[PDB]
C-alpha cells in the first residue's frame, strides 16, 4: 500500500545524491508523507520527495538548482505565491506550517493524523525512523542500485545540460 | 600496452553520453590516439578522449560544455592561443591540423606512424574502424557498466552542480 510512498523516497535519496552531493532531509521526507495523505494539497518549500510521489521519474527535469520542485501541474512550489493555500515545508507561507518538534508526529502516528491542523509538527530523526520502517520490510540496496541505473538512464538520454534546462 | 588508450575511448564514450547525451566523434577518438603517440604535444579542441587518457577520472571536472576540455598542466586547451604550438583537432589553428579525408589513416597505420606532418588526416569511419578492434579485445559491456558505476560515483560524490561550476 505505502509501496508508492517508500518508493519516492528511495529514489528521491538517491536523485539527490546524484543532484547536490546530499541526501534527503527529515521534512524533504516528510513532504512525501503530506502528499501520499493530501493529493490535491499544494506542497511548498524543501518537497523533493512528495515530487517524486506525483512526478516519478519525471521530477528529474523540474528540481530547481535548491532541491525544490516547481511544478504548478502537480501541486509543487518552492516558494508561496498568493492564493496558494498549501503546507508549507520550513517557511511561514501558505495555510499551514510544518516544522520540527520534541513532540512532533512519528512515521506512523503521522499517517495515522486523520485532520490538517494550522501548525502541523514532525518528530525528530523522521529519516532515521523511516528508514528502518523501509528496511524491514525490503532490500533497500537493491532498490537504490536499480534506482540509480534509472536515474542515471534518464538524465543519459539527454544529457545533465539539457536536464539543467 | 594500447589498454591504457581503449580504456579512455571507452569512459569518455561513457561519460560523453551523461554530460551531453551523444557518443564521441571520430575526430574524438583520434585525439586520443594522437595523445598516446605524443605525450608532450598539446591538443586543441575536440580532445574529449585525449583528456581522460591524460587525466583519469579528473577529466570531468574540466569539461567545457562543448565536450572540449580546458587542462593547462596536462597540456589541453578548447581553443587556440597565441604560442601553443600543437595539434589541433578539426580546426585551422597551432602548428598541426587534425581533419577526417578519405584516404586518411586507419586505427592501426596512424598508431604505427612515425612522423608529426604538418597536417594529419584520419579515415572516415575511425571510429567505427576503432570500436571494431576494441569489442573484438574485451566484453565491452562489462567495461561501459564499470566506466558509468565509476564515472557516477564521481559526479555524485561533487554533486552534478559543483561538477558543472
Ligand atoms: N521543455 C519541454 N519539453 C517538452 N515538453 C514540454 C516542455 N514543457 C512543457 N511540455 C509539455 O507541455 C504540456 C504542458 O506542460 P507544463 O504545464 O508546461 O508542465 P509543468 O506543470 O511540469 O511545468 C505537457 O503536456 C508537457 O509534456
Ligand atoms: N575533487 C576535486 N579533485 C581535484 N580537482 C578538482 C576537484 N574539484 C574541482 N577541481 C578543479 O579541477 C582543476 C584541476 O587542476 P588544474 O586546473 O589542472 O590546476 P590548478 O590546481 O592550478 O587549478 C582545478 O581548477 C580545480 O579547481
Ligand atoms: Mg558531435
Amino acid at each position: 500500500m505505502f509501496e508508492k510512498l517508500y518508493s519516492a523516497i528511495i529514489y528521491s535519496d538517491e536523485f539527490k545524491k546524484i543532484l547536490l552531493g546530499r541526501g534527503v532531509d527529515d521534512l524533504e521526507i516528510a513532504s512525501a508523507y503530506i502528499a501520499f495523505l493530501y493529493e490535491d494539497l499544494p506542497i511548498i518549500g524543501k518537497n523533493l520527495c512528495a515530487a517524486f510521489l506525483r512526478m516519478g521519474l519525471d521530477a528529474v527535469y523540474n528540481v530547481m538548482p535548491s532541491g525544490k520542485v516547481y511544478s504548478p501541474r502537480h501541486k509543487l512550489y518552492p516558494i508561496s505565491r498568493y492564493g496558494i493555500d498549501g503546507v508549507c515545508i520550513n517557511c511561514d507561507g501558505g495555510k499551514i506550517i510544518l516544522r520540527i518538534s520534541n513532540k512532533g508526529y512519528d512515521p506512523e502516528d503521522l499517517l495515522e493524523s486523520k485532520g490538517l491542523e494550522s501548525r502541523i509538527f514532525v518528530s525528530k530523526n523522521f529519516k532515521k525512523k523511516s528508514m528502518e520502517i523501509i528496511e524491514k520490510i525490503w532490500d533497500v540496496n537493491k532498490i537504490r542500485l536499480i534506482a540509480r541505473k534509472e536515474i542515471l538512464e534518464r538524465i543519459s538520454a539527454g544529457g545533465i545540460l539539457h536536464m539543467i534546462r
